[PDB]
């Protein structure tokens, strides 16, 4: 059981840290990534929230993950991605400057699926300008 911290500051980080973890052969690792400038939040948490649109995730969890994107004082974005047991989660954390947090999770039902999900998100943030 293996848990990495690392703090994204860069998108390109973001995309080195998703290949990291891809790439990592533990059965049990956990990554948690976690960004605080304001711009890289939103532009994370609308590609998560695009690619669970297009993997069919309950349309009201991500309204109200796109609730908190949008909030007013967001200080950070926590992104924990989990392979552990029999589970393969994304845990996203949205945090204000008043210490309040919204948390929301994606499961996936193997690896696979995980994965595709992941370069999904990959994608997203490629397309980004």
């Amino acid at each position: 059981k293996k848990l990495y911290e690392y703090t994204v500051t860069t998108l390109d980080e973001f995309l080195e840290k998703l290949k990291e973890f891809i790439l990592n052969t533990s059965k049990d690792k956990i990554y948690k990534l976690t960004i605080t400038n304001p711009k890289l939040i939103k532009d994370i948490g609308k590609a998560i929230a695009k690619a669970a649109e297009i993997a069919d995730v309950d349309p009201k969890e991500i309204e109200e993950m796109i609730k908190a994107v949008e909030e007013n004082e967001l200080t950070k974005l926590v992104i924990t991605i989990e392979q552990t047991d029999d589970k393969y989660v994304i845990k996203v954390e949205l945090e204000n400057e008043d210490g309040l947090v919204h948390s929301f999770e994606i499961y996936f039902k193997n690896k696979e699926e995980m994965e595709k999900f992941l370069e999904l998100l990959e994608k997203l943030i490629s397309k980004l300008s």
